[PDB]
């Protein structure tokens, strides 16, 4: 385990049929920066619709930055 609880289970609330298993999951990106430093990212993606968005050192601590921010950035349920 490692992704916020809240969101795991908002996660199964987001049910859709009909279509496509449309649901936003966490997804760690690489680090790019411009010097040889490092730099990690997190970035929530739903639908094309961003709701996280916070950098730190190591992921879990990126995570915990953009966990809190998306439970403010929620949008209309799986359309």
């Amino acid at each position: 385990n490692d992704p916020k609880s809240q969101l795991q289970q908002c996660c199964l609330t987001l049910r859709t049929e009909g279509k496509e298993p449309d649901i936003p999951l966490y997804k760690t990106l690489q680090t790019v920066g411009p010097s040889h430093a490092r730099t990690y990212t997190v970035a929530v993606y739903f639908k094309g619709e961003r709701i996280g968005c916070g950098k730190g050192p190591s992921i879990q601590q990126a995570e915990m930055g953009a966990a809190m921010d998306a439970l403010e950035k929620y949008n209309f349920p799986q359309m």
